[PDB]
């Protein structure tokens, strides 16, 4: 298809069209990425990450055209500690995309120690080291671009990623509750690190801090122009 | 998702999200349904299938609604015989929907010599019709293991694309098909049918067609569909 859409208001356990990799399953209406024990409080050493099944056509050499595309979605991240790690990531990658050995911790489950394009909140120590920020990924360069976040325990925050073929601007856009603000731009040729047919959706881990990487809800649309 | 939605303006050969069953595949920009010679000519004795990949959650006991959905498509039937047959048709089945054994020809690849709702558009003469004249093509709404729970007299022209329009309204249950051909010569069937008595909670949506002794090509050329589920 051209086009492509769907929205998740919440995650139901009684999913269908998600892939689910590494630890991530649903729990209380949300998709937890990362692992949690009984009582629901996060674990060190755990990785998970969900794909739409349903494959997305980002652009077509032969028609010459390229897809303009949205993705909107929110999570809570929280922890016992003062030091929760390390992030939670939407991306972008081959349809056959699995999680790389070895790709805990500070790689959320997206880098091997290949094609896609994410943009990570990161919350663990391009970027000052000192406090979290957001970071857009193209291939193998992590953060080719980013800015400074805050991370606030169990507050939402709402994003909003959108890509437009024509300016080729890759968009985000996030928020707080309270009107708090981050936003990071970018361009980037889908075309010249994508391959045609992709599959979107999300990653995370943690590796000796820890903490909850809850998305709480996602919609996302795309259609291919001229 | 609650919510899903997705065009097919045409049927590239590169496909990713259609399941295909039988003899159905992709030539010429559109899903040959049935099978076709190295001429796109029809044979005798095919059925064929596609379904799209992702399920649609068509309603939810837990919050009590129900999807308000609408599938919009082209067709055309082609065939150097006289009497082509034996039609295509839009089906919502359970997600493990296969191909029955033994439902090639009049059955349309959909029934067996069960759980689903469907618009067939029929070529083909049953002297055994009931609810629908023999004599000509009719398009007929199927639930569970009735067929033809409402038609409609329908004429085949060979060779030309009827667009189709199949819409559900949660609310008032109606399931209603509107069909026309490029000259606007319109077809219209309408059913009130509530979903959750004949199908599970997630289906999958997708057409289905078969010639048995009698043969027509069952070209799909384009497909639309959006599905939302409401409160109820
Ligand atoms: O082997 C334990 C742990 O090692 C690695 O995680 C490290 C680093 O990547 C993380 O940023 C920090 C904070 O969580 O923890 C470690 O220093 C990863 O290989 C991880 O998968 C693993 O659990
Ligand atoms: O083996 C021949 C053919 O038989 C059956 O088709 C019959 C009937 O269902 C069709 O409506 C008419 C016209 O196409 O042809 C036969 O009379 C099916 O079993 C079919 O699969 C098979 O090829």
């Amino acid at each position: 298809q051209d086009s492509l859409s769907f929205g998740f208001p919440t995650f139901p356990s009684d999913q269908k069209n998600l892939i689910f990799q590494g630890d991530a399953q649903i729990k209380n209406n949300a998709v937890q990425l990362t692992k949690t024990d009984s009582n629901g409080n996060p674990v060190a050493s755990t990785v998970g990450r969900i794909l739409f099944s349903a494959q997305v056509h980002l652009w077509e050499k032969s028609s010459s055209r390229v897809a303009n595309f949205q993705s909107q979605f929110s999570f809570s991240l929280k922890s016992p500690l003062s030091n929760g790690a390390d992030g939670i990531a939407f991306f972008i990658a081959p349809p056959d995309t699995t999680i790389p050995s070895g790709s805990g911790g500070g790689l959320l489950g997206l880098f091997a120690p290949n094609q896609v394009i994410a943009v990570e909140f990161d919350t663990f120590y391009t970027w000052d080291p000192n406090y979290p920020h957001i970071g857009i990924d193209v291939n193998s360069i992590r953060s080719v671009k980013t800015v400074k976040w805050d991370r606030r325990d169990g507050q939402s925050l709402n994003v909003l990623v959108t890509f437009n073929p024509s300016t080729r601007n890759l968009d985000v856009v996030a928020t707080y509750s309270d009107g708090t603000r981050y936003e990071v731009s970018y361009e980037v040729d889908v075309r010249s690190v994508l391959p045609e047919w992709v599959r979107v959706g999300f990653s995370a881990a943690s590796g000796e801090q820890y903490q909850t990487h809850t998305l709480e809800s996602w919609s996302f649309t795309s259609t291919l122009l001229y």
